[PDB]
Parts: structure tokens; C-alpha cells; sequence
């Protein structure tokens, strides 16, 4: 399915099952297919599951402009309104934690029953003057430099720390191939602009707007989005938030810890 | 090209050349590109060739519902209607043998000149009470179990027994890579639902409704769809059906025996 | 973005940034993504960049008919008129040199500010009776023969002389994988018809019609489109054309010599 965003960008989405809606927002250099197992799992157990390809990724159009969290958050508002969704549970992975958060911050929680943050960049990823513990901006400047020379090899090399293969996680060549294949569908522009977006956007104001039950899940072996300065802090900043830490789990834990995640999501939805 | 099915599912198809129409229905984790060499072969020789991506596969939309043979068969009826095809030769490979059989059973053969069943699951694939010789439903349960853990590696491992590379067939890395790339386009949901469909759907009633010239071709080294309990029996159950057995040919014989197949299809059309 | 050609073929394109327009025409078995670094480079520097997938390639539809240079030139004409582009700089790589030349020959240059021919098949590629220095036509017949047996492995094997990997150039596995992935999106029919087109089409008449500033760039280690009988001659035949020869550069020099190309495009635009 597709809908057309305010600026005319066509966004691809899947809308599966029937029942209370669960809307998934993918990570960086991925697309809606990253969620296929969670979607099948929940939609087979009486839920409606929705997942979109962020502008510039997967099967969506690739605009030059609007590759920023305010627009990502309004793309989500437009999807929710296109489907007239109610009592939605929002699930964001990695950079996708940011746009579900920003959606709540910009539009309020009237349509939202709950929030899940998975290996998420929230509440802030990069360094700020009052957050020297964040990731130094040099690190992200280097992602960009490498992407603007050879994004295909950057993606391939990124699989190892993403999935924690270099620290004894076991992920098949098939998954690594599918990950590269989907990432190559994305716009070069959107891939680079997203670095800018997740490196510098401060979601701490958003945390205080979150007035719905929230579950934060993060792997403490995450080599991409450090648990100590993201998930751990998000869980303290969001009122009433629950935190689950997957022991030694990598960033790419929706694959390495799929069954555990499916079960925790179902548990949260049934709370 | 695309048309929209009754439930709103957008279906991708190609329509090449001019003349009497030949309509192709692809096998399981594949899409319309599996037929590209037969399409080029016949369309350069005075035929019009049409092939679609089944719902949930390739470039088609991925509905949660309708992943069953009555719907697949009605999808084909809608394609035929959309293009207003007359005197069509239907060609089904593997699970696609089932939806062209079911189309004729559901809609009659007034628009149909002929039928070709290639490595096809017809007349019945899995066991029934009067069909213990079928494939045991636990084999299909295991496909599903592995798909629901890691479909990408499942597809990659499927190449060897699909093409018979484990039994001395020679297929390039390029073809193996293309097979995996197309398979990853598909929906996880449709991939698993098709197992249920081809495992349990009985096309024996359908065979009695086939009243057009029919050619059945099967490899007797087919490791995926056993010749003895499928193609051999379909050729006996369809009145006037002709049978060709490709000696030691694997399941993926549209690749390994491409030239022979082209020539057999051309000879059938020129009967 | 998409537009629909006169004959109903949907053609995919990207339209990035704002300012004076620069429209890119890709080579053979590639798509608009081959331009992504040049597009980002220029659109970040005050230009509008447009690139389309040639009919039968990448994300465009796959028509059986119209796979010839006159039609390719008319697709470009419709895109330009569709967007109402003025003072456009046309940039063609390899076989895409021919369709931007043919656009000017067929439609004149009222909308055109400048022309860039990169590793281009212009002014003619294959042998003719007055051009025995051209590539013998049996070389192309053999391309076609191999394509009609196994295009996936042909593409895979083509990467080495395309990028000059067999001759001192260094290109990552990621880039080779992305090249193959994009190439497999294309139509078998379009891939083969394009060989006929670039093998046999004479653009020498077109050269005398080019009445705008023109830059020819070619690698002199080009194993696919030999500099001496193409780019070298094109720069002599077009009045006032500038020639830059990249030393030891292969055919795939938008990859191996990306920065140099970016800077030369920018210099040409600002001349
Ligand atoms: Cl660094
Ligand atoms: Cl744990
Ligand atoms: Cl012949
Ligand atoms: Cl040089
Ligand atoms: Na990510
Ligand atoms: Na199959
Ligand atoms: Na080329």
C-alpha cells in the first residue's frame, strides 16, 4: 500500500491483520521488512500490524528535502490519519524510536495506547554541551564521509557490529545478504541525512510529553546505539516506563533475540 | 504493468508481444522473472506472453488475507478479464500449476485454448486419507518452522535441491543470486501461507474439469515435487493429456533444460 | 517519481534539489542509482539533478516494444517537457550518451544549455563499411547469445572489465554486489535490445546537430567502449567540444574516478 505525504512523497506501507493496531518504525538503512517476523507473530495472534518504509528507504519515494525528524513524525501522523488509527501501540527501533517519540511530542497521544522503544536513539544519541557522554560528532562525520565514498561497502561492513557477529552472535549469510539488499534500495541522500538527524536531534523534551505506558528494550552489548546513554536514560526520563535489558544482546536483536522480543511485545500488549 | 484485484491488492504483470496469448503462473518463492527466457523465446516467434507476480511475491502488494488457491485463481480470472484475453494457453510451474488448474475449475475454459503443467503440484501434493503416498504434512510443517526463524537462509539452502546442484546439475552463482534476490522481495506471510495452500489443497476434482489440450512436463529427478505422485498422475487424470518426462531433470528445469522447454512449448502451441 | 510515456510505459526518475537542471542518462544494465554520488554532489552545491531509469531498466516498466534510440530520445523529450526544464545540461554515460545526443538531433537544443558525454558510445560503436575500426558486430552477437542463456552470470562476469578490476583498478565487493542487484531488476528483453541499439546506431549525423557547449570525458583504459573510436572522434566531430581523457581510467569511471568527475562536472557547469 502507499499514501502520499504533504510534500507529495509516496510512502510504502503494509497493513496486516485485524484488531488493535500496532505501528512499527524501522531503524537506519533498513525498511519495513525488518519487522516481518514481529508482524506475522502478532497478526496471527489477533492484532493489526502496520509498518512503513521511511521516506528515502525501501519501496518509498526518495525526496531531496524533508529528511528530518519533524517531517518523519508528520509522515507518521499522516499514515495514522490515512488509516484513521485508534489506540495504536507505537514501536520504534533504533533511529525509528525517534520519529514515534517526535510524533507524540508534535501531535499528542490521543490516538496512542502505548509506546515501545527498541535499541532506540532516544533520548539523545550524539554529544551536546550538557551531554558529553553522548557519541562524539566526529563518529557521525565519519559515517557520512564513508557513505559518500562507498555506501554499499559501508553497509556490508556495518553488518558485523550491527548484529554483534564480531562478538560471537550467530547470524546467517542469508540475513546478511537480505540486510544489504534492502539497504541498497535506499537513497544515498536519505541515508546521509538520517545520520545528521539521529546524530543531533534532542528528544529529551519529547520524553516529558510521553504520557502512555512505555516499554524500553535494549541490548547491553549494543555496539551501535550505546545502552548506557540511550535506552537506560529514556527509561528513567519517561514517567512509568518499564525497562528490559537483553543480556549481551547486539543492536540487531530483533533478529538475534526474535522469539524473546515477540513474546515481550505480546506481553506488553496484553498488560 | 499493474491491475487492482477485488480486495485492493495491486498485482504486477508483464505483457509482451502480439498474437495468441500464453499466460504464465510462477512457482513458490519466485516471481514473473522466472519465465523471462520462455517469454522472450515465444514473443520473438509470434506469440503474446503474459506473466504476473502472484500476490505477496515480487513486485505485487503483500496482503495478509487471500493467500489461498480460490483467490489465486480469481486473481488470474481478473488478469484475463483486465486484458480481455481469448484462446489463452495457461502455463503453471510448481505451485503455479495449481492456480491455473483452479482457474479452469472455478471459471470454465471458454477463454482457454490449452494447459501446460510444469513440475506441478497437481493433482495433490501432501497426504490425504486416500493419498498416503503424498508428502507427509510434517515435511511442510518443518518448512514453515524454518521460514518463521530465518526465511533468507531457508531460500539460500533451497537453491541446491531446487536446481539439483547436489546431484550434478550445473547452475551459475549468478542464477542462484538472482533466485535469492527475487525470493527476498516476497512477503514472509505469503511465503508461509503458500506452504499451507500447496500442502493441503486437492486438485483432483479440478483435473476432471480440464477439457482442453494439456501437456504435462516433469523432471523425474525432481527433489521438491515428486514426479511419481504429481505430474505422473495429473497426466492420467486429465483426459487426452500428453506427458513428457525430462530424464534426471530437477525441479528448476526451466533453468537447467531451458532450450528443451522452449522448444516443447513452441511445438505444443503449433499443434 | 514516475511519468507515463506515450505508449503507456511508466518511467521512474528522481528529481533532487533546485537551481539550473542537470539530467543524467545511465549506461547499459545500470539504472539511475549509478548517478547518486554526482547527484548529491551537485544538488548540495546549488543545482537541480534529475536521473531516470531507462524503459526496461531498474524501477521502470518493461515494454516489449520501443527499445531503440529514437524512442529513448523521445522518453527524454517527454521528461524534459513534463518538468518544463530550461537550460538543462544533459549528461550521458556509455549507451546513455546516444540517447541525449539523439534527443538533441530529434528535438533541437532550445531547452539545452550544455552536453557531457562520459565513456560514451558516440558517435558510433560497432563496425560499418566506412568504419572498420568500430567493434566487429559478432562481438555483440556473442553478448546476445550469452545474455539469452544466462544474463545473471553475464552481468556478474561483466563487472571485471567494466570496472577494470582485471587491469589494476580497485572496486569493493559492495559495489560489485550493488551493480549486479540493479542489473537484475532490468528486463531480459530490454537488456538484449539495447545491444542491438548501441551496436548498430550511427550517431555521426547527430554530432553535426550538437550546437551547445560540450565536454567529452573518457578513460583511456576503457575495455567496453574504446576511447580511440568513440570519445576521441566525438570530441572532433562536435564543434567547439572540450575533451578530457582520464589516464588509465576504466569504463566504470563514475565509480573509480568519482571525485575527479564530480569536480569536472561542477567546473563545466560554472564555465
Ligand atoms: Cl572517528
Ligand atoms: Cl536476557
Ligand atoms: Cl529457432
Ligand atoms: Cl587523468
Ligand atoms: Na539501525
Ligand atoms: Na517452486
Ligand atoms: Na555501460
Amino acid at each position: 500500500s502507499t499514501f502520499v505525504a504533504k510534500d507529495g512523497t509516496q510512502i510504502y506501507f503494509k497493513d496486516w491483520g485485524s484488531g488493535k493496531p500496532v505501528l512499527f518504525s524501522h531503524g537506519w538503512i533498513l525498511d519495513a521488512d525488518m519487522w516481518e517476523y514481529q508482524m506475522e507473530y502478532l497478526s496471527s495472534r489477533g492484532y493489526r500490524t502496520i509498518a512503513f518504509d521511511r521516506r528515502g528507504f525501501g519501496r518509498s519515494d526518495q525526496p531531496w528535502t524533508g529528511n528530518d525528524y519533524d517531517t518523519f513524525a508528520d509522515d507518521i501522523a499522516q499514515l495514522i490519519e490515512h488509516l484513521d488509527l485508534k489506540e495504536v501501540t507505537l514501536v520504534g527501533f533504533s533511529m525509528g524510536g525517534g520519529d514515534v517519540a517526535r510524533y507524540i511530542a508534535r501531535h499528542g497521544s490521543a490516538r496512542v495506547a502505548g509506546l515501545v522503544l527498541l535499541g532506540a536513539v532516544t533520548p539523545l544519541f550524539g554529544q551536546k554541551p550538557d551531554y558529553p557522554q553522548g557519541v562524539p560528532l566526529d563518529v557521525f562525520a565519519r559515517f557520512k564521509t564513508e557513505l559518500l565514498k562507498d555506501r554499499a561497502q559501508f553497509i556490508s561492513d556495518f553488518n558485523a557490529p550491527f548484529y554483534g557477529i564480531n562478538k560471537g552472535q550467530v547470524v546467517s549469510q542469508g540475513v546478511q545478504t537480505q540486510t544489504l539488499q534492502i539497504a541498497l534500495l535506499a537513497s544515498l541522500k536519505a541515508t546521509v541525512d538520517c545520520v545528521t538527524a539521529f546524530a543531533e536531534t534532542d528528544f529529551r523534551p519529547d520524553m516529558a510529553k510521553i504520557d502512555v505506558p512505555t516499554l524500553v528494550i535494549h541490548g547491553d552489548g549494543d555496539q551501535i546505539v550505546p545502552f548506557e546513554t540511550t535506552g537506560k536514560v529514556a527509561a528513567e526520563l519517561i514517567k512509568g516506563a518499564e525497562l528490559k535489558v537483553y543480556k549481551d544482546a547486539p543492536h540487531g536483536f530483533a533478529v538475534t533475540h526474535a522469539q524473546q522480543l515477540n513474546e515481550d511485545l505480546l506481553a506488553f500488549l496484553k498488560r
